């Protein structure tokens, strides 16, 4: 029977990250063991920390036999995020597209970009390699999924508790800035969901001098989380321009019509809601403004009117996310602007 009796001890509270794993990866993943896979997530998280602003959350593994025993998953809050295969005893073999060939193995697909891959013996990792493939290995590729998928929901994991934390973290570094802010000026939450928007689009929140100094400038007179998040962004212009246009080059851009900034500007007084149509038609025109700039090599940036940018972001971005929506009043003052893709009468 139940050897032990039942404790509170007994209910587990559920997780921000996590991930169940299949027996043949528990080796990887074994704390006694060094795990292989453990020490990628370590760096991983570190990676995450100093180039975004944040530390995710513990990734907490378990194993879980009803899973296929190279099979791993990865979930959020309980919830799926992800799944795929892991093969210890193997490598992965990516295509990056330049590479060509073909090799024996199982064939598959790069669980974070997508791209066409085999699995194949620990033999055949140099030819895969001589004819071009990128070769890594089975906890590699877990790490590489993993870390794709902290970055694609690194909104959501960044929760009240993440924003408390952060704001401790300045506070021992900046005791001036913080200290009577909040709940004084800014609450928590106004906080919380500001650097979730920052972070939601991509903005690295680093820059906590400034981002707190606008907030204590602004809040006051502007409670409405939304609004603050305009504010900030200009505030962060420096460092979001600098972001999608590094060094002195020239700032190449998608832009929207003249004639449909003024249908979208006119309807957004008009009841804060949005009538169809018009919405496919953007998104399709969108797509193929994204490709004229993808054959160019120009950064999928769409730069727009101020009061547009809002919903012009949240509305093309919960569809394509590989989107940048900046202002007109983010990008730097004196940079070459070339308006290279529009959205026109075709």
């Amino acid at each position: 029977n139940s050897v032990v009796e039942a404790t509170w001890n007994d209910v587990q509270l559920e997780d921000s990250l996590g991930m169940e794993v299949g027996y043949r990866l528990i080796p990887m993943v074994d704390f006694q063991q060094d795990g292989e896979l453990l020490g990628r997530i370590r760096s991983i998280r570190k990676k995450f920390a100093q180039d975004m602003g944040f530390l995710p959350p513990v990734v907490h593994i378990r194993d879980n036999m009803d899973l296929q025993p190279a099979r791993y998953r990865i979930l959020m809050k309980g919830v799926e995020i992800g799944s795929g295969d892991a093969y210890p005893g193997r490598w992965l073999a990516i295509n990056p597209g330049t590479a060509a060939g073909t090799l024996p193995g199982e064939k598959t697909v790069d669980p974070a970009f997508g791209l066409d891959a085999i699995w194949i013996e620990s033999a055949l990792k140099e030819q895969a390699q001589i004819q071009g493939f990128t070769v890594v290995e089975a906890s590699t590729v877990v790490a590489t999924h993993l870390n794709h998928l902290i970055g694609q929901f690194s909104a959501e994991l960044f929760g009240r508790q993440e924003a408390q934390q952060l704001l401790d973290r300045v506070s021992q570094e900046m005791p001036k800035l913080t200290e009577d802010l909040v709940p004084g000026v800014v609450t928590l939450t106004t906080l919380h969901k500001v650097l979730q928007n920052l972070l939601a689009e991509k903005v690295p929140i680093r820059d906590m001098r400034t981002i707190l100094e606008t907030l204590a400038e602004h809040a006051p007179l502007q409670s409405d989380p939304h609004e603050l998040t305009a504010v900030v962004r200009v505030a962060l212009g420096r460092a979001i321009t600098q972001q999608w246009f590094p060094g002195n080059e020239e700032v190449q851009v998608i832009g929207l019509d003249t004639a449909l900034e003024r249908l979208l500007l006119q309807a957004l007084q008009g009841g804060g809601g949005l009538e169809p149509g018009l919405a496919d038609r953007l998104l399709a025109q969108t797509q193929e403004a994204l490709s004229r700039q993808e054959m160019l090599g120009a950064p999928p940036v769409l730069l727009v009117n101020h009061a547009l940018r809002p919903l012009l972001s949240r509305f093309l971005r919960r569809s394509l996310p590989q989107l940048v929506v900046l202002s007109n009043l983010e990008l730097s003052d004196n940079r070459h602007i070339r308006m290279t893709a529009t959205i026109g009468g075709k």
